[PDB]
């Protein structure tokens, strides 16, 4: 619904399977483990029909799947991520984008308001570190 992966100049077969052929996708956790769950798919498979899936095999409730995020994490130590918005298609995007060479990829689960308390946090490691700057400086 909002999609925003498109396909140019293809042809029907190459296509149809693109969209129709399954695939497995490994979904960590935040890093509670270093074990995954396979996770089944196709190239149709939204982010969040893939969040349902992925606490339905974690053994939590898919009830609250609308609180919890599906993330390209880069990194075995993590580095930075990017939140899957809802429509997108993870398995497509596996495929066709790849960590920078030397960097390596996880798909995790993580809560959404464990998301923004990491943006909160990082606008006071940027504040304090300005602060620190200052004071430095002035003294
Ligand atoms: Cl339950
Ligand atoms: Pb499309
Ligand atoms: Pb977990």
């Amino acid at each position: 619904g909002t999609e925003n992966l498109y396909f140019q100049s293809m042809d029907p077969a190459e296509l149809s399977t693109q969209l129709s052929a399954p695939g497995v996708l490994k979904v960590f956790g935040d890093s509670t483990g270093t074990h995954y769950k396979s996770v089944l798919a196709t190239g149709t498979s939204s982010a969040r029909e893939l969040v349902k899936e992925a606490l339905e095999r974690y053994a939590l409730d898919p009830r609250q799947a609308g609180q919890y995020v599906l993330c390209d994490v880069v990194g075995w130590q993590a580095r930075c991520f990017r939140v899957f918005g809802d429509s997108e298609k993870p398995l497509l995007i596996q495929e066709l984008w790849k960590p920078r060479e030397g960097l390596s990829r996880r798909f995790e689960l993580r809560k959404r308001s464990d998301v923004e308390e990491l943006a909160a946090k990082e606008v006071d490691t940027i504040t304090a570190g300005i602060n620190a700057q200052a004071r430095r400086l002035q003294r």
